[PDB]
């Protein structure tokens, strides 16, 4: 797994693009401490699932020579910059405090949110100048740039929903230029999850290893591919609430526990989820609330039963390195 | 000038393809209606220079049928979108309050920071999507995609020295995870204006004219346009800034005023502009400064010497129509 190593590799070419740009060495060493600052930060420190993926997706259905690993590792590190991107959008919009244990990109005294807007853009057009670099000439460049825009835009969606969706706006359908009841239910959930996790996280990544590996577009794969995201991508985001629940109470998120006890508990409990925001009472009140009705344990047959419908998906794709790799998937947990 | 009315036929196509997505039809009611809003909002209202100069470079360059004229209205909406990008980014960057003699769209009750980010993200990767939908098939896809690409990264970087140039990090050359003298000259300045304004306003517009016109990208007029493009830019640019001063004092922005302040006005008074931030007695101070050696006629000369400069390139461009368009560009002043 020569994946890790690669990284300088593209980090240093997108700043040598903007290095060869028309400007005075001063400013041009400047934006180059930035900027690589920014990529070192946001794009080093987690798991990089995503990448990793993508690098065993594409090993398992090819013997490679050099050319293929870096492209591969080019596409595995774009998604990587796509991950942080979103990270740091989430951390702005969330009004979030720590991210990988560390303080959040826009909250650094050189870094307010005016400088991590245009950062997460600079990221964003770093993926695609990246990929433009190393696989404009291949045969999927344009395959992989749209599975990148396609993407992007479902994140982009599932997190306006996750966002918006108990906000005055989204109840008895015009603007203006509170939990909402009928909002926090099963379908719901399973769309903003679908949108705004599966793709970018399971669904892409699988597609880019398939794309480069010589898999056919109209293969009917990349539909069940699909599915299997869809399910991987509802179960891991389950199970991320289910750590963060043990700030989207705060933040007033529509999240697993909050359904599945409003299933459960009676009307009276169901009011006083309603009336419990920024307080640590409140918190606590609805960490009580889910701890009555053991939910955490309603997550466990959840997990159980959400891995056995993905095992089924997966042996029902009839192909040995994509199975394989779906499985360890999984097995990670 | 059909270009207005088919404004609505490209937006509605995209939330066309939002509407397209595994949602419940109550979510896409309201997901339509806030993203038709958002559209309507941010892009309409303005002069839209940038799809007009687009429309009129292609009209030019080449008796137009229908599906040129679609393609062409499509980039130019695209321009227009990239605009309203640009334009939501910079009123949360800059704290601005109002744009376009509204408010700004982070500002709005249904719609804070958490929204403007997200929603600037969508309008991004819908420029991209349109262009898809539209001329994926035409010779010129890669090259107009790649053409936003550039255009985008530059005036990222541009937007990124215009806020960071006087901060701490800027002086003195690592970060830690007040008017910087030494940054404020006409060097900088230039770099500034280029990479933030020039390209994306002048450049792509024209280059996006020319490539769908039929010119060959190896030309050498795309060098010659490039050069106006740029001393346009630059001209614009000191105009806007001259209409500022007649917030970016409030802001701390590196403007034309304050450089030719600074070069024309004493040291006590190049210290009296240091030590004048958000309150009304400073800013009519540098107002006063401005005011007292009058460099609102060195605008007026520098208006002229640099209206002569883009005019004597523009005739160096030796082709008609390119030339006919940016002398009227020039003459709408
Ligand atoms: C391949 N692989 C994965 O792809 C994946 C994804 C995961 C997750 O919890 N994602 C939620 C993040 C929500 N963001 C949405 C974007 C918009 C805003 C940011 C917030 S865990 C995980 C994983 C775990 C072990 C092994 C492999 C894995
Ligand atoms: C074709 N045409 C133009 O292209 C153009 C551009 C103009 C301008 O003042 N731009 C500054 C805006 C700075 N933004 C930078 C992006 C990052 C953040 C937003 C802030 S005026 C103008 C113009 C005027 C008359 C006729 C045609 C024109």
């Amino acid at each position: 797994d020569y994946f890790r190593s690669m990284y300088d590799r593209y980090r240093d070419v997108f700043i040598n693009h903007i290095n060869d740009y028309v400007l005075e060495d001063d400013i041009k060493i400047i934006i180059s401490k930035y900027y690589k600052l920014l990529f070192d930060y946001n794009c080093l420190g987690g798991k990089n699932n995503r990448g990793i993926l993508v690098i065993l997706i594409y090993e398992y259905v090819k013997d490679i020579n050099c050319n293929e690993w870096e492209k591969v590792a080019c596409i595995a590190w774009c998604i990587e910059i796509l991950q942080a991107s979103f990270l740091v959008a989430d951390d702005i919009m969330d009004k979030g405090e720590t991210r990988r244990n560390k303080h959040c990109w826009y909250l650094l005294k050189d870094v307010e949110i005016k400088n991590a807007v245009n950062d997460v853009f600079l990221l964003y057009n770093a993926i695609y100048k990246l990929l433009d670099v190393y696989l404009r000439n291949d045969n999927c460049y344009l395959d992989l740039i749209t599975s990148f825009r396609e993407a992007t835009l479902k994140t982009i969606v599932g997190q306006h929903l996750d966002t918006n969706i108990f906000s005055d706006k989204y109840s008895h359908i015009d603007i203006d230029v509170k939990i909402n009841i009928n909002m926090l239910n099963f379908k719901v959930y399973q769309n903003i999850i679908i949108h705004k996790t599966a793709y970018y996280s399971f669904f892409l990544p699988i597609v880019c290893g398939m794309q480069m590996g010589g898999i056919s577009l109209d293969n009917l794969l990349y539909k069940k591919v699909e599915n299997i995201a869809i399910l991987m991508g509802e179960y891991f985001q389950v199970h991320d609430d289910y750590i963060d629940t043990f700030s989207d109470i705060q933040n007033n998120k529509l999240t697993w526990p909050l359904i599945k006890a409003f299933e459960l508990c009676s009307q009276p409990e169901k009011e006083d989820i309603i009336r419990n925001k920024d307080n640590v009472t409140c918190i606590k009140f609805i960490n009580d609330i889910y701890e009555h009705y053991n939910i955490r344990d309603h997550y466990v047959e959840y997990e159980k039963k959400q891995k056995m419908k993905i095992l089924e998906a997966i042996n029902q794709l009839h192909h040995e390195g994509i199975e394989y790799v779906l499985k360890y998937v999984m097995d990670i947990l």
